[PDB]
């Protein structure tokens, strides 16, 4: 599913991600729109290395899931690359939560230090009750 804004930001909220790893929720949902635009579905195949990001956050199968077909790939969620696929976003954001358990944080993801890191992001999260 395509996920409003505000719709998201609660629901990221309810699953314990403000403030996870010293995270706030407005740089999660910053990251959550440039990876996917608030995409469930989202998948992104790369030819260079033949991994696939997978859903909202657009998690590589080259690490975090495992999806069969990625070569030299490990699977560090330890979970199917299809629960990053499913409408319901728990497995996701635990699998987000394992990404970010590492030294790196949230710039695992290297988008979200082109469109989020040194940024106001206040608007991600503004009005949503958050």
């Amino acid at each position: 599913k395509v996920f409003e804004r505000c719709e998201l930001a609660r629901t990221l909220k309810r699953l314990g991600m403000d403030g996870y790893r010293g995270i706030s929720l407005a740089n999660w949902m910053c990251l959550a729109k440039w990876e996917s635009g608030y995409n469930t579905r989202a998948t992104n195949y790369n030819a260079g290395d033949r991994s696939t990001d997978y859903g909202i956050f657009q998690i590589n199968s080259r690490y975090w899931c495992n999806d069969g077909k990625t070569p030299g790939a490990v699977n560090a969620c330890h979970l199917s690359c299809s629960a990053l696929l499913q409408d319901n976003i728990a497995d996701a954001v635990a699998c987000a939560k394992r990404v970010v358990r590492d030294p790196q944080g949230i710039r695992a993801w290297l988008a979200w230090r082109n469109r989020c890191q040194n940024r106001d992001v206040r608007q991600y999260v503004q009005g949503c009750g958050v």
